């Protein structure tokens, strides 16, 4: 229990929707039958009224399920007191295909409409004539150029889906500012979120004031690093020293450190837990001292960036031209 959590703080997007600071991150490539619903459960009943969800993730119903019995269990708590978030995967960036997820989502989730709908990559991908992620020869994603860099069609599709009420507010994923100008360039209505990793191993400084300096809020995933580790050098964001340091010298958990740092620099925030007593404690999000703060920060500055989350390999696309040298 902490009172002065940053549970209770939110966002205000440019369409004016509210977003709750801290939300809760669904996704486990560990799924695993059940454990979606008493995550869920446990993140509601913890305090979260904020859930990420994707198509991609093949557990909507479960989370469904698990809102569902939830506010059939507390009377005094409403649809509209909670805020989900779901996405469209690659290869549905048609703009039907768009709408069809939107729809398969609504219906898993149990719910008339989403309070944000994210492109989940700027990548649209082919397709199988069952909705399943079309594989090439090379066992990688089929890649559609012509949708992929002139995304308007898809972006129109979440448009027409904002006007429809059926989502309150419309956003991106994995964006870069080179793309953001694309989208400002093309779009009426322009993306409210864009939800990328953020974490003192990968700041994304200057995406985050892009965003920021645009109207359009950062979202960070993978705040406490991730269920990966450091490739080059076999490091985890939570076993850093520094990190540990601020966390220990205020009496608070590293992961507590690392989304109250989130929090502060003015974004969102989305830890992910299938364990209890880690998705209690992650809602307590301490309002950081400014020498946290700028300790937290110096660590971040200190490194060379290492970006968790890169599906190169899978989606046979570079989005982010990082290589080893250079
Ligand atoms: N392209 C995208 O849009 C995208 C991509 C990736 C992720 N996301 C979203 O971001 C969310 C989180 O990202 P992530 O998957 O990298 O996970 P994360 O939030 O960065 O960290 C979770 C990992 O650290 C552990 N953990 C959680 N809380 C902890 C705590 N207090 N103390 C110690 N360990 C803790 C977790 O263990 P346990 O799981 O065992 O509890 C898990 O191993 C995802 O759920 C997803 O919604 C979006």
């Amino acid at each position: 229990m902490m009172p002065a959590t940053l549970a209770n703080k939110t966002f205000k997007l440019n369409n004016g929707v509210e977003i709750p600071a801290v939300g809760f991150g669904t996704f486990a490539a560990e799924g695993q039958p059940g454990q979606t619903y008493a995550a869920t459960k446990a993140a509601l009943e913890a305090g979260y009224r904020h859930l990420d969800c994707a198509w991609f993730a093949q557990n909507e119903d479960e989370i469904g399920n698990a809102i569902a019995d939830f506010l059939k269990e507390n009377p005094s708590v409403k649809r509209e007191d909670l805020f989900i978030c779901t996405k469209v995967w690659n290869h549905m960036h048609a703009p039907e295909d768009v709408k069809w997820s939107l729809d398969n989502s609504l219906k898993a989730l149990r719910l008339d409409y989403v309070d944000l709908f994210l492109v989940h990559w700027p990548i649209a991908a082919e397709r199988t004539e069952d909705r399943q992620v079309k594989l090439g020869p090379d066992g990688k994603y089929v890649i559609n150029h012509e949708l992929t860099e002139n995304p308007e069609p898809t972006w129109r599709a979440m448009e027409e889906l904002y006007e429809a009420k059926k989502a309150r507010a419309i956003g991106v994923s994995n964006w870069t500012i080179d793309g953001l100008k694309k989208l400002f360039a093309v779009a009426k209505v322009k993306p409210a979120v864009n939800q990328i990793e953020i974490h003192p191993y990968l700041p994304n400084e200057e995406l985050v004031r892009f965003c920021l300096d645009n109207d359009v809020l950062p979202s960070a995933y993978s705040p406490l690093g991730s269920q990966d580790q450091v490739p080059t050098t076999g490091e985890r964001v939570r076993d850093d020293p520094g990190l540990n340091a601020v966390a220990n010298r205020s009496n608070m958990t590293l992961a507590q450190a690392l989304l109250g740092w989130g929090v502060k620099r003015g974004y969102v925030v989305l830890p992910k837990s299938s364990t209890p007593s880690r998705i209690k404690s992650n809602i307590e999000v301490p309002d950081l001292s400014e020498a946290d703060y700028q300790d937290l920060w110096k660590v971040a500055n200190g490194r060379k960036p290492t970006r968790f989350v890169d599906m190169k390999d899978t989606f046979g696309y570079d989005l982010w031209k990082e290589s080893q040298l250079e």
